[PDB]
């Protein structure tokens, strides 16, 4: 089997991407944030505290003839941005782009933190990291990809995120029309539950490439590119007037700037992030100070190849017995 679904930016900045997902019988379509940095499929629901729902579409398990309470199971998750959610668990039929999993754990939120409530466009998350990170207790549950893998034509999914435009998540096949050149594959460590890999270095603009190992995670659920402070300083030093602002919470730059590109290495190959991808717009409405899309990972404890980096590539998440990652230009 295969599946193919379009993923759409939630706003003009590409702050996140939403992908329609069918849950239950008859189908209830929710727009979920596909997140290769976590492993829970959770949704706003008829159980979510009413004051914490503000415009989201909810899953109502009582209206699904295939929903079954997973008795005794609870979940609770906290994300790197400080947001969180928790609740109980149903199993139900879940389909993405024509690919169907029966018996998928659908984690129903009883509580969500303010940032989820305040974002009316995201109805929940669909985790695509390794199932060892799934938070369901006392019986850990499998991700949608883990459940589907054996049925797929090939044990892979791909992320093709757009810059200010829709893109595609494919399951079970590699669309050879969706990228240029060849795909360069690179090793993955699953020891922390992430799609963790080692970039071979970087360049700023037209500058020379610096060969240096940068361990980090391919994380579709993180907006920005978070790298060591040395790398990030070298980038922003090429932008007149850019500075790190403790009050704003990262590097800012004059909105009048033209940003340089940023290149990262995948083995001997190179992925180029155009400068425009690194502009996240005014820090507050009408400000001439703009927020940078490359920020320091110092204090986060891991480097994060978020959407800013991934959207510059066609990315293969290879779930073969020994997982690997593939990157191609596009």
């Amino acid at each position: 089997s295969t599946g193919s679904a379009t993923t759409t930016p939630i706003d003009s900045l590409d702050d996140a991407y939403i992908t329609p997902v069918q849950i239950g019988t008859p189908a209830q379509t929710l727009n979920l944030d596909f997140d290769t940095g976590s492993s829970d499929l959770w949704v706003f629901s008829s159980e979510t505290t009413a004051s914490e729902v503000d415009g989201q579409t909810i899953y109502t398990p009582s209206k699904s003839t295939t929903a079954k309470l997973l008795s005794g199971a609870t979940w609770s998750i906290s994300y790197g941005d400080g947001s969180s959610s928790s609740g109980d668990v149903y199993t139900d039929t879940v389909s993405v782009g024509g690919l169907t999993v029966t018996g998928q754990a659908v984690e129903s939120a009883k509580k969500v933190s303010s940032s989820f409530t305040e974002d009316s466009t995201i109805d929940g998350l669909l985790g695509l990291a390794f199932s060892t990170l799934n938070t369901v207790s006392p019986t850990q549950q499998k991700t949608f990809f883990d459940n589907a893998k054996a049925s797929l034509d090939s044990p892979v999914f791909t992320a093709d995120l757009g810059y200010h435009a829709p893109g595609t998540y494919n399951f079970g096949f590699i669309d050879t029309t969706a990228y240029t050149g060849s795909i360069t594959y690179t090793a993955v460590s699953t020891k922390q539950g992430f799609w963790e890999w080692t970039s071979t270095g970087y360049a700023v603009g037209s500058g020379t490439f610096k060969s240096t190992s940068i361990d980090g995670i391919a994380d579709t659920g993180t907006t920005l590119l978070y790298l060591p402070a040395t790398v990030v300083s070298a980038y922003w030093a090429q932008v007149s007037g850019a500075k790190s602002s403790s009050s704003v919470g990262g590097y800012v730059f004059p909105c009048s700037a033209t940003l340089p590109s940023f290149t990262f290495g995948v083995g001997s190959a190179r992925i180029v992030i155009p400068g425009d991808y690194i502009d996240f717009g005014p820090i507050s409405t009408g400000s001439s100070s703009c927020f940078g899309g490359i920020q320091s990972s110092a204090g986060i404890g891991i480097n994060i190849f978020g959407d800013v980096a991934l959207k510059a590539a066609f990315v293969v998440f290879n779930g073969a017995t020994t997982p690997t990652l593939g990157f191609a230009s596009k």
